[PDB]
């Protein structure tokens, strides 16, 4: 049938090709799809000839329910097979799997394929042109997909967050615990906690009556992305020992986990608590191996993972004293 | 040869396998590698029973250099191939080829590879382990992979901050334009702009010299990843027409992409100028698409897509100004 259009869609696919080799064989699959009565987006006509740049292309993309791929021998080789194609390729494979459509044209070796189209399910287009009803049949088809989030919240947190508030902090720290005469009682290093349920907290003073805010450090303020006077500010917190004695520390969440926490809980968001385990976990590892490359950014903070399945009022507060034990005895 | 090992790296090869079926071929695999030199991780051995969580199995990952990823007909359907086994799958396929050494047994069919490890080159183990010494020399061998960042930086964006600042922007918005008598000047609209470079500028007012700091909007102030007070501050600005008027506006750039012109400075780092192109328009793409499922936050804003390429101190004013005028004819 003919499937009616979301609002942001206004054509029924976009036909992504190598003008080079086969802008001829997209022409031919557009009037094979266009006279079963279906809108397309073919370049040559839809487009003006100076209005071909690569966002007037990625407008048509948004503008498309479907994205009719074209590929062929000599497509692979041209720079487009590197470039123009690849911005129709999403990295979710959910998104991919209904909306692209692959069309393999002479030679359809799948392992010629780019890493990206490998594992992706073609339509194999004779010679002669005789399957393309094949593909009329993944345009009819009429729970919002996630890719992967790891590298685009490790490098992000690294560049946009620790490159700025790391540099120099050790002094920072230590001016704080001599000002307020917390020596013996509070480290250096700044605590970055990292939650296995990704469930960051408002302040580390909702995990126990233990933990109390008591200041922070001076406030990093810069004009950045056209926002000026922007405020990088790290709360310093304090825990109750056992011994009813208070160790110091500075501390907060990975803030930028909390976002796999929230589309958990949308139910919208194609995102379950089984994924979310594994995209935190990659994420733990993409961050680790960024750090692994700065070392005088790493080793002036120190990550945190633990559990925050049970519910006891004591099992946060003692993790933070164990952890500042190690600081201390290092010093 | 032995490879000398990387500070992080204590192991050669961490041996990734399903202790269902394969807990016994991995530990075939572990003679074969062992013999020859290598020091390896298995979990029966160097895990202690009640101590093998996921994050354990995590930091033995980020502690070897190689992992063999053990893959049988009969551990495709435990749990452990949509769980564990994917924590050792980078989405970087320059660190995956490098770094994982897939292991087929039995069954070696690709296409029953899942979508991550489909575009993998794999290693056929016969059944009688036979071509063991081929995995010995995918560990031997001794510029940072860089995977997609288009959906970590679209969702961190929109939940981290697009959500907390959008809803009831326009009456902030609105409330000061009638306070400062903008009227006619100034549209409700933030203005979020997207260069093509992905380079963000400290403050607009670095465009122009027309283009000047004019104030910012109320801040909003929330306790959030347990940095307490953190300011989420709007800054509002003016350009001046051809006519000698000034025109306001709340404006800022995206700054998240900010990171991917970082990355491509950055000549250690493994994203050149045209994957950049193609990341950011990923990004624009999932962005917009995010946005769409949120109609009480998209049309609050407005997304700005331009080229930065050249030098004209007034191509970046008037094209604010034409921004403006769409917004003040919707008015
Ligand atoms: N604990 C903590 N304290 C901070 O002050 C802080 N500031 C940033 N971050 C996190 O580090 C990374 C920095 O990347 P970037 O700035 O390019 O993108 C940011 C940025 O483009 C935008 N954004 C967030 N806060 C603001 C803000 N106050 N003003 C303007 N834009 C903002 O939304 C993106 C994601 O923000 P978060 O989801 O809060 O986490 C960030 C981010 O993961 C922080 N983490």
């Amino acid at each position: 049938s003919v499937p009616v259009l979301r609002h942001p869609h206004v054509y029924h696919a976009f036909i992504s090709y190598c003008a080079d080799a086969d802008t001829s064989h997209a022409r031919t699959i557009l009037d094979s799809v266009e006279s079963r009565g279906f809108t397309c987006c073919f370049a040559e006509r839809d487009f003006l000839p100076g209005e071909c740049t690569s966002d007037v292309v990625v407008d048509a993309i948004h503008c498309s329910k479907n994205v009719i791929l074209v590929i062929s021998p000599a497509s692979l080789q041209s720079e487009w097979s590197k470039f123009e194609m690849l911005m129709a390729v999403d990295d979710s494979h959910q998104r991919n799997n209904v909306c692209l459509v692959p069309v393999l044209l002479g030679g359809v070796k799948v392992d010629d394929l780019p890493p990206p189209l490998r594992p992706l399910t073609c339509i194999e287009l004779m010679d002669d042109f005789r399957n393309t009803d094949d593909i009329i049949q993944a345009i009819s088809k009429p729970l919002l997909p996630v890719g992967n989030l790891a590298h685009g919240f490790a490098w992000g947190y690294y560049y946009g967050y620790l490159k700025i508030i790391l540099p120099d902090l050790d002094k920072t720290v230590r001016q704080w615990r001599r000002v307020n005469n917390a020596e013996g009682r509070m480290s250096e290093k700044l605590f970055l906690f990292f939650p296995q349920s990704c469930r960051c907290r408002d302040s580390i003073a909702d995990e126990s009556s233990l933990i109390k805010h008591r200041g922070h450090l001076p406030i990093i303020t810069k004009d950045r992305a056209g926002i000026i006077e922007r405020q990088y500010k790290n709360t310093i917190y304090s825990v109750t020992d056992d011994n009813g004695e208070d160790y110091f520390f500075a501390g907060e969440y990975i803030g930028v986990i909390h976002t796999m926490f929230e589309m958990e809980q949308n139910a919208t968001t194609g995102l379950q608590t089984r994924e979310k385990y594994v995209q935190s976990m990659r994420f733990y590892l993409t961050l680790k191996r960024i750090l692994d490359t700065d070392p005088e950014c790493s080793k002036k903070c120190k990550i945190v993972f633990y559990k925050d399945v049970n519910n006891s009022s004591d099992a946060m507060p003692r993790l933070i004293c164990n952890e500042i034990k190690n600081q201390l005895r290092k010093e």
